[PDB]
């Protein structure tokens, strides 16, 4: 007296309560299958059924009162409010002038999108990722691609965490036009109209709910009727794992940047930066945004887009409108909100955006130093190259020089060291520029011995096409293939070469290659040689350190390079 209170267990999915609702077994619009709210509502049916009912109620949380009320008679309702995810111990208490009563404890869970809830993930990784001292100011950045869950099959606990301190999440799309999304073929497209149905053109909304949030991992502990699945719940757990990861939505990429070009109209802008606000606010795990648009004044997807004038004034001002936004975030959460990009370092990209301007509302900038040639054309070159390689004419390399044909060249060959110093000289500082490193190669095939002009060097010949392969090889696109792929089926576990594959390195470069000579397949990626070049680079240089595309195209070896060629170095973290 008063009789304890017996809590009614059912009908409150185990007593888990989600600080966000999300849709199950449906796709629909992003505003419809998600609601985030500050406080959980909690509610607790209990009964008395015998003796005396008293007069109020107490919930305690590990032994801490957090609600109060009004007994009802034998049956109640506890009916609350709660700001703080976690799982706790639950006792229910009633109480009158007499005295009071408690029930038997049980276990409650509040589901935030921090992970509060959580364990710490277990991983999987493979062991071929080894462990480094690499000094923890070092930027060591990679993408996972929310679509890799499928037939790349990899997974959020096979990314080697502790090797890394920034993951970026590929790809947060914008609502608006996006037909560049069609050139994927798939179901990419209409995914995306289905998510954006409800949504105002210009916010930001998840392409795949199901990669996201809805599929149940069951290494990660994911039962049907848990809250929060998917890829999210499992970064969201990495995070209880590694507290000072830092993971970042990309937002745009190669298919998902067409919204960007409508980013000269400011309104435009003032709708997206609101979204990414929200989205920050829902998806609490996340430590700040990647714009990845491709590109500011065109040379992306969107042949009929691009706005040399425009553009780079666009770009510049939505990074100072963003970073007035993260403050905001900041101000009311007690964070650190990192504002990053990934940007073409092609002398004709970096010329249509003052980086002068725009770096100073940035924490990196992810030199998409990678991509400088590749299946596209039958011209092979070092797709991800340091230095200017030997198959490069006299003046090509500076740009002074005339092609085949006696014609000028527009500009600096694609090198990631002419992209770095022409942002350098424009006074970008070192210490937030991140270098790229390739996990994938870009390949032709037809490059036989006959088209060379240097018999040494299969960079001077002609390709008749593009790499053709199968998934299995890694090949997922004809003309790239997967890092691990070419491990697999061109270098073999000692990199001298397998399946009629040559290896060879331009020394100049600072690139690889393999070659088969009779089929004419020739592949240009980055080995170990070439990152452990790239970390020496970025060592003279005092860069902020490498980044990757993507995860789950390598095999260790990539990853463990960038650490062992940052061995000793130590970089100044930036300011905003």
């Amino acid at each position: 007296a008063p009789t304890a209170p017996s809590i009614d267990m059912y009908g409150s999915n185990n007593l888990q309560f989600s600080k966000i609702e999300l849709a199950m077994e449906t796709t629909s619009g992003y505003n419809d299958m998600v609601k985030y709210h500050e406080l959980a509502k909690i509610k607790v049916k209990f009964n008395q059924w015998s003796g005396t009912s008293g007069d109020t109620y107490n919930v305690y949380f590990d032994g801490v009162k957090v609600a109060t009320g009004a007994i009802t008679g034998s049956q109640t309702t506890a009916s609350f409010e709660y700001g703080q995810g976690g799982l706790y111990q639950m006792e229910i208490e009633a109480c009158d002038a007499t005295g009071c009563s408690k029930s038997a404890p049980v276990e409650i869970t509040i589901a935030d999108t921090d992970g509060s809830h959580l364990k710490p993930l277990t991983m999987n990784v493979d062991p071929n990722n080894k462990s480094y001292n690499t000094d923890p100011s070092i930027v060591m950045g990679t993408y996972f691609v929310e679509w890799g869950i499928y037939g790349r099959d990899y997974t959020v606990d096979n990314m080697p965490v502790d090797n890394l301190t920034h993951i970026l999440y590929g790809f947060i799309p914008i609502c608006g036009p996006n037909e560049s999304v069609k050139s994927v073929g798939g179901n990419s497209f209409n995914a995306l109209q289905t998510a954006c149905r409800g949504v105002n053109d210009y916010e930001v909304v998840i392409h795949d709910p199901w990669a996201a949030y809805q599929k149940s991992f069951p290494q990660a502990g994911h039962e049907y009727s848990t809250p929060i699945k998917g890829n999210y719940a499992m970064l969201m757990a990495l995070k209880q794992r590694n507290p000072d990861l830092k993971i970042i939505p990309s937002i745009g990429g190669w298919t998902l940047s067409d919204p960007f070009y409508d980013f000269v109209d400011k309104k435009n802008r003032d709708t997206f930066v609101a979204s990414v606000k929200k989205f920050l606010k829902t998806w609490k795990f996340y430590d700040g945004v990647d714009i990845d648009w491709e590109f500011p004044g065109g040379g992306g997807a969107a042949a009929d887009k691009g706005d040399p004038v425009n553009d780079g004034p666009a770009y510049i001002a939505l990074m100072r409108e963003l970073r007035v936004m993260l403050d905001e975030l900041e101000a009311e959460t007690g964070r650190t909100y990192e504002l990053t990009s990934a940007i073409g370092v092609g002398y004709d990209k970096i010329e249509d955006v003052d980086y002068a301007d725009a770096v100073q509302y940035m924490d990196y900038i992810f030199a998409m130093t990678y991509d400088f040639y590749g299946g596209w054309n039958n011209v092979p070159g070092h797709q991800t190259a340091l230095y200017c390689g030997s198959f490069m004419r006299p003046g090509q390399c500076d740009g002074g020089g005339v092609d085949e044909n006696g014609e000028p060249y527009k500009g600096p060959a694609y090198t990631a060291d002419n992209g770095i110093q022409l942002l350098l000289a424009q006074g970008v500082p070192a210490n937030k520029l991140v270098l790229g490193t390739a996990m994938y190669g870009r390949g032709w095939e037809g490059v036989t011995p006959d088209t060379l002009t240097d018999p040494n060097d299969p960079m001077t010949g002609t390709a008749t096409g593009k790499l053709k392969g199968s998934t299995a090889q890694g090949v997922w696109e004809d003309g790239v293939i997967d890092y691990k792929g070419i491990k697999s089926f061109m270098l073999g576990a000692n990199n001298t070469g397998i399946n009629g594959f040559e290896y060879g390195y331009d020394a100049q470069a600072e690139a690889p290659w393999v070659w088969n000579r009779s089929t004419g397949e020739l592949i240009t990626f980055d080995d170990h040689r070439s990152v452990l070049a790239k970390g020496n680079y970025a060592k003279s240089l005092g860069l902020a350190g490498l980044f990757s595309w993507e995860i789950d195209a390598d095999n260790g070896d990539i990853l463990n390079a960038m650490h062992e060629g940052m061995a000793g170095g130590v970089v100044t973290p930036p300011n905003r």
